[PDB]
């Protein structure tokens, strides 16, 4: 997929069995979704964006299917306005930004 | 150019008459520049993203020349902690998100 700007990028995912709607962002590091039960351990973490500091529950390895293509790497949950897709995992299904 | 994602998309923009390093952000609407005086009018306005939102200027008809990509667009000027090229003008660079 060549995907043009004019709209959010937005990409349907599953995690945990769940389908959920994210935004391919390539100025965020990591992923982070919204609150949601997922197996595993997990570790307490902090990040930070433009308007400050959350906390995020940070769970590592999981499997997670973007638009499609596999990825197996750490998902960050907590308190997002909206559920991000990060270059952690963007570089696992090879994206790139082109112009 | 083509874009890979192992580290953060900078590239060297031109605003006012002062050359910078902002990033490419494909999951920003908006354009929000470092602090600056940039003459001209503006109105005051909120954005947010993780964390909350911080006021910010609202400067409209700017020239921002973005990897030797010229497009004009509103900036926003604020306390943001990097500059932030956003999809009102990644899609007037003509670029794309592809994997
Ligand atoms: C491996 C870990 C790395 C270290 C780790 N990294 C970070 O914290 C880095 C700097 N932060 C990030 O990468 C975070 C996302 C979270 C994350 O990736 O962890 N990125 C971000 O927050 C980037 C911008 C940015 C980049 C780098 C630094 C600071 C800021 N923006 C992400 C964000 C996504 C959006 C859909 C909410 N976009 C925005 O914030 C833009 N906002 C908008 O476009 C709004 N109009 C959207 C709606 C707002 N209102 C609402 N939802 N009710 C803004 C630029 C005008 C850390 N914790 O220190």
């Amino acid at each position: 997929p060549q995907i043009t700007l004019w709209k959010r990028p937005l990409v349907t995912i599953k995690i945990g069995g769940q389908l959920k709607e994210a935004l391919l962002d390539t100025g965020a590091d990591d992923t982070v979704i919204e609150e949601m039960s997922l197996p595993g351990r997990w570790e307490p973490k902090m990040i930070g964006g433009i308007g400050g500091f959350i906390k995020v529950r940070q769970y590592d390895q999981i499997i997670i299917e973007i638009a499609g293509h596999k990825a197996i790497g750490t998902v960050l949950v907590g308190p997002t306005p909206v559920n991000i897709i990060g270059r952690n995992l963007l570089t696992q299904i090879g994206a790139t930004l082109n112009f």
